[PDB]
């Protein structure tokens, strides 16, 4: 099962959002009716689901230091790529 | 300077929000025109400002486990109380 599909499922069940409406181009923020509280629930679910920790503070720092754009963290297809990166690192550690 | 006042200043300057409109009863979320991206900037600024880390994942877990309400984390007066608690702990460690 692809990382994105796993993410879509998590989001759909975490915020009761119709799975069919979630695409790789959707956003984990300001979209799908996802409010701030909803997003924190998504980040929580993703962390436990993949055994990782979305480093929100670190990401915010990069977007401010001009080292990243919001799209690379919140666009679902890219969020999946961020998760794969965090998984690879956590895997090595394990 | 009170913890709340410090928080109000941070929020005002982080999201360019008129300080006069920030009260102890305001919310760090779904209020003051604060969107999800704005909130993450606020959490970031608070962490560095007080030398602490707002444990967002842990809080989300408590609100889900029925061990806490959103009000005790996002209502500014209460957020200030959460910060004072995190500071006390960090202080002891230091």
């Amino acid at each position: 099962t692809s990382t994105f599909d796993r993410v879509a499922t998590i989001i759909a069940e975490t915020c009761d959002i119709p799975r069919e409406t979630i695409t790789p181009e959707s956003h984990a923020i300001d979209d799908l009716g996802i409010d701030s509280l909803d997003f924190l629930d998504i980040a929580f679910a993703i962390d436990k689901a993949f055994g990782i920790k979305l480093p929100l503070e670190k990401w915010t720092q990069e977007v401010n230091d001009g080292k990243a754009t919001t799209e690379q963290y919140f666009v679902l297809k890219n969020l999946a790529a961020r998760i794969d990166e965090l998984v690879a690192a956590k895997g090595a550690l394990e």
